Order: structure tokens, then C-alpha cells, then sequence
């Protein structure tokens, strides 16, 4: 077992390993940059908040450990460590998480620079394999959004937050269940679109605006797809604004390039069936430079059966210190 020390940050205290050296607040569970000693590389740690406070803070705690775990994919966050300074079960209340260092988000890049149509290809091929990754694994992200977006200095970019209204599916703001994987599809459109235009696609002040906004440039929804919305306010709502022109992406795109704009529509696209996939959207034309379907792997099966269980507290408590017990580092 390793030596661990106690610190406090912000209020928040902290109890790591020796191994970790130099912690310093990034953000706030509550996230510090480190030195790992070891390596010799920066990393990110991550306390959980109040990991045991209720029943869904417990199973949350489990997802996440659970999920990050499993993730093993160059732009996906991946677990380099995890501890606890609890001697046995009986003591256990904190969990730390650990991570490369990445440094910013794609807010901080938006934002700050404008974006070249080179970088934004580079960026969105990026997502996108991680996103074929984490889809084949039956996950949805269900929060891509640019501050859920990691990235270093390279411009390598790394997915983490797994699940503002401004990047959501139209179908999440109307509630409906059996999304599919492509509602992250529709959030990589929102944050494709921003980085060629440098503003939010969709601003919404609500939910109701939200809407309103995506049907001006998608236009309304024809009566296939009007059909399959059972909710008769909702059908209501859409059908009472008068009547939107789809308008043309090469028109509110105009500036990008046409294989920018092309790839947007098959990803701006209302009805969820017919939107690209992620492994789809990696061959379209826009990627040439970078696609390689050799180099674009998927994950192993991801049991997630623990997501249908009502366990009590100490049950989800247990199952969790297991994991940390049975984790192990990467090469
Ligand atoms: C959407 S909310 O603003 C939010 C944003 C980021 C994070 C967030 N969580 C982590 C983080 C750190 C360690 C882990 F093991 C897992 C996740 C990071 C991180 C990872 C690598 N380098 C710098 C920071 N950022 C948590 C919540
Ligand atoms: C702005 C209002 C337009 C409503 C968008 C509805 C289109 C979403 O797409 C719908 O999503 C569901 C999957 O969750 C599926 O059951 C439907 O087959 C699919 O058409």
C-alpha cells in the first residue's frame, strides 16, 4: 500500500498517494492537476463529491467508476489510476479518479482563436472516433458538449462527461425514450457548426425556444415524421409555427467548405433514423485526410445490466470498492 498524505484545496480536503506531487485546483466532484512521480507526466485527479450520500449518488458513483474503467480509446478519458485512502469497507467514503492532464476544452479554443477548416476536421474527426468507439460499446454519451470536450495543446481532443440545452436532440427536449446513439450525432452537428461559424448554432433561453430555433433552419417536420409524435401539445406546438422553409446550410454555412456543409445536413437532421453515424460520418469525403479504417477501433461489450438493479446503498457501496480493488493500470 502506498504512503498517502492529507491536504486541503479550496475547502476541500484531500488524501492521495505519494506518488502525486504539486496538487493544484482546476476545478470543481473537484479536479487537481498533479505531478505523477512515477511517470513523470501531469495528471488529472478527480474526488468525488459526497460518492455515498444517497442511492442515486452510490449507483452514479458505480456508473461512473464502472464506465471509466471500460474506456480504452486515444480520444476518450481513460482511468490511470483510482484509489481510496480507506483501509477496508468499513472505512470506505472517498473515491479519486485519475487521468492524463489535458489542460483545456473546446470552449476555451472556440472562443479565443477562429477555427481553420484543417482544425475543425482534425477536431470532429476526433469526436467522431471516439464516438464510434463509446457506440459500440451500446453507451449514448447523452452531454457532448465543447466544455465535455478535452484538449491539449497538440489539439488532441479527448471525450469525458459522459451523461446547456444548446447541443441536445430535438427528441430529448420532447422527452421520448428509446433514443438512439444518434442523438450525440445531433450534438456533434451543434458543435461542428460552431466552430466553422464561431457562434451557437441554436441559442434557446428554454426548452420551447430551443425548438422554435431548430425548426427555422431545419424546417417543419413533414407527416412521417409528425406521425410519430404521440404527445398532441407537442404536435400542437410544431404545427402552430406557421410553416419553416428548411432554409439552405450552403447559404447559413456560406464560407465553409461544401464537404463541411454536406456532412452537417446528414447530421442536422430531425428524424433520428436518418441521421450519419458516427462509423458512417469517419468515411464521408470531409475526413479523407484522416480517416484510416484500420485505425478507427471499437470497444469490448460493456455490461451495463446494473443499470436495471434498485440496490441500497451499502450494496452499490460494495460493489464499487470491489472495482477500486480490482483495478489495473494501463502500460
Ligand atoms: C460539464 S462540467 O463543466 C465538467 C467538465 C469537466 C470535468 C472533468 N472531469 C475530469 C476528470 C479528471 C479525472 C478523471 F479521472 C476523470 C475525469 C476533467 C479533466 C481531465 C483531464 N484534464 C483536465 C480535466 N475534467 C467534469 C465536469
Ligand atoms: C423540432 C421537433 C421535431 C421532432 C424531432 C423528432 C425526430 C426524432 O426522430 C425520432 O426519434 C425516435 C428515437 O428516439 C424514433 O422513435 C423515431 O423513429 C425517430 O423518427
Amino acid at each position: 500500500r502506498p504512503t498517502f498524505y492529507r491536504q486541503e484545496l479550496n475547502k476541500t480536503i484531500w488524501e492521495v498517494p505519494e506518488r502525486y506531487q504539486n496538487l493544484s485546483p482546476v476545478g470543481s466532484g473537484s479536479v487537481c492537476a498533479a505531478f505523477d512521480t512515477k511517470t513523470g507526466l501531469r495528471v488529472a485527479v478527480k474526488k468525488l463529491s459526497r460518492p455515498f450520500q444517497s442511492i442515486i449518488h452510490a449507483k452514479r458513483t458505480y456508473r461512473e467508476l464502472r464506465l471509466l474503467k471500460h474506456m480504452k480509446h486515444e480520444n476518450v478519458i481513460g482511468l490511470l489510476d483510482v484509489f481510496t485512502p480507506a483501509r477496508s469497507l468499513e472505512e470506505f467514503n472517498d473515491v479519486y479518479l485519475v487521468t492524463h492532464l489535458m489542460g483545456a476544452d473546446l470552449n476555451n479554443i472556440v472562443k479565443c482563436q477562429k477555427l481553420t477548416d484543417d482544425h475543425v476536421q482534425f477536431l470532429i474527426y476526433q469526436i467522431l472516433r471516439g464516438l464510434k468507439y463509446i457506440h459500440s460499446a451500446d453507451i449514448i454519451h447523452r452531454d457532448l458538449k465543447p466544455s465535455n470536450l478535452a484538449v491539449n495543446e497538440d489539439c488532441e481532443l479527448k471525450i469525458l462527461g459522459f451523461g446547456t440545452r444548446w447541443y441536445r436532440a430535438p427528441e430529448i427536449m420532447l422527452n421520448w425514450m428509446h433514443y438512439n446513439q444518434t442523438v450525440d450525432i445531433w450534438s456533434v452537428g451543434c458543435i461542428m457548426a460552431e466552430l466553422l461559424t464561431g457562434r451557437t448554432l441554436f441559442p434557446g433561453t428554454d426548452h420551447i425556444d430551443q425548438l422554435k430555433l431548430i425548426l427555422r433552419l431545419v424546417g417543419t417536420p413533414g407527416a412521417e415524421l409528425l406521425k410519430k409524435i404521440s404527445s398532441e401539445s407537442a404536435r400542437n406546438y410544431i404545427q402552430s409555427l406557421t410553416q419553416m422553409p428548411k432554409m439552405n446550410f450552403a447559404n447559413v454555412f456560406i464560407g465553409a467548405n461544401p464537404l463541411a456543409v454536406d456532412l452537417l445536413e446528414k447530421m442536422l437532421v430531425l428524424d433520428s433514423d436518418k441521421r450519419i453515424t458516427a462509423a458512417q460520418a469517419l468515411a464521408h469525403a470531409y475526413f479523407a485526410q484522416y480517416h484510416d479504417p484500420d485505425d478507427e477501433p471499437v470497444a469490448d461489450p460493456y455490461d451495463q445490466s446494473f443499470e436495471s438493479r434498485d440496490l441500497l446503498i451499502d450494496e452499490w457501496k460494495s460493489l464499487t470498492y470491489d472495482e477500486v480493488i480490482s483495478f489495473v493500470p494501463p502500460p
